[PDB]
């Protein structure tokens, strides 16, 4: 089996990425973030919290003839933003882009936090990473993917994010016509339960490749490259006016700026990021001062290889025994 589904930014600034799932019978569709950094199917539903619920579409799963409550299963995570939310489990059939699970660990939320109530468009999570991340208890749950793998052609899934654009998550094959070049394939530790690997250096603009190991997560659910300091420095240097404000949170840059590109190193081949790609607009409405799409990763504790690195590849998740990630220029 495969499957394919479209996937678009909730905004004008791509922040996040929003794609169709069918959860229930009769189906239920609800726009999901897919996210490739957590392991947790979760969705707003009848049992969220009036309050806390403004303008997303709602799982109900007494109106679902498949769906059935996980007794004493209970979930709970927060994510690295600092939001979060939690609840209680059911299983029903869930299926992305033709491709159909029975079974699923679908997570009901009771509870979240404002910045998902904040955002009407998200209505929910799809979890992506390795399911040793899975929150659910006192039994974890597969994710989607994890349950999926052995229909699948090949077990695979692709990241082909756009920019300011519809993009595509396909799952058990790779689309050859998606992408240009080769794919280049490098290693990936699941010992974080990420998809972690590491980075062969980078480039600012025009500039001299930099050859350095840099270790990091493959993460659709995150907007921003996050990179150590060193290499954050060096990048908006080349940016007449740039600043690391405390006030607002992380570099900023006039808006009258032309942005150079980021390369980054995958094995010996090479992804560029054009400038434009790194602009994410006035800090506030009006303003001339603009927020920069990389950012340090100096407490963070991990670099995070965001949408904004990921929109500029086709990415290949690759799912084998041996887990490793693909890039592809596009």
């Amino acid at each position: 089996s495969t499957g394919s589904a479209t996937t678009t930014p909730i905004d004008s600034l791509d922040d996040a990425y929003i794609t169709p799932v069918q959860i229930g019978t009769p189906a239920q569709t609800l726009n999901l973030d897919f996210d490739t950094g957590s392991s947790d199917l979760w969705v707003f539903s009848s049992e969220t919290t009036a309050s806390e619920v403004d303008g997303q579409t709602i799982y109900t799963p007494s109106k679902s003839t498949t769906a059935k409550l996980l007794s004493g299963a209970t979930w709970s995570i927060s994510y690295g933003d600092g939001s979060s939310s939690s609840g209680d489990v059911y299983t029903d059939t869930v299926s992305v882009g033709g491709l159909t699970v029975t079974g699923q660990a679908v997570e009901s939320a009771k509870k979240v936090s404002s910045s998902f109530t904040e955002d009407s468009t998200i209505d929910g999570l799809l979890g992506l990473a390795f399911s040793t991340l899975n929150t659910v208890s006192p039994t974890q749950q597969k994710t989607f993917f994890d349950n999926a793998k052995a229909s699948l052609d090949s077990p695979v899934f692709t990241a082909d994010l756009g920019y300011h654009a519809p993009g595509t998550y396909n799952f058990g094959f790779i689309d050859t016509t998606a992408y240009t070049g080769s794919i280049t394939y490098t290693a990936v530790s699941t010992k974080q339960g990420f998809w972690e690997w590491t980075s062969t250096g980078y480039a600012v603009g025009s500039g001299t490749f930099k050859s350095t190991s840099i270790d990091g997560i493959a993460d659709t659910g995150t907007t921003l490259l996050y990179l150590p300091a060193t290499v954050v420095s060096a990048y908006w240097a080349q940016v007449s006016g740039a600043k690391s404000s405390s006030s607002v949170g992380g570099y900023v840059f006039p808006c009258s700026a032309t942005l150079p590109s980021f390369t980054f190193g995958v094995g010996s081949a090479r992804i560029v990021i054009p400038g434009d790609y790194i602009d994410f607009g006035p800090i506030s409405t009006g303003s001339s001062s603009c927020f920069g799409g990389i950012q340090s990763s100096a407490g963070i504790g991990i670099n995070i290889f965001g949408d904004v690195a990921l929109k500029a590849a086709f990415v290949v998740f690759n799912g084998a025994t041996t887990p490793t990630l693909g890039f592809a220029s596009k």
